[PDB]
């Protein structure tokens, strides 16, 4: 499951 995080981890500021 780390990569779930890591992909999306770089939009996350998008908020």
């Amino acid at each position: 499951f780390a990569a779930a995080v890591g992909l999306a981890a770089p939009q996350x500021p998008a908020f």
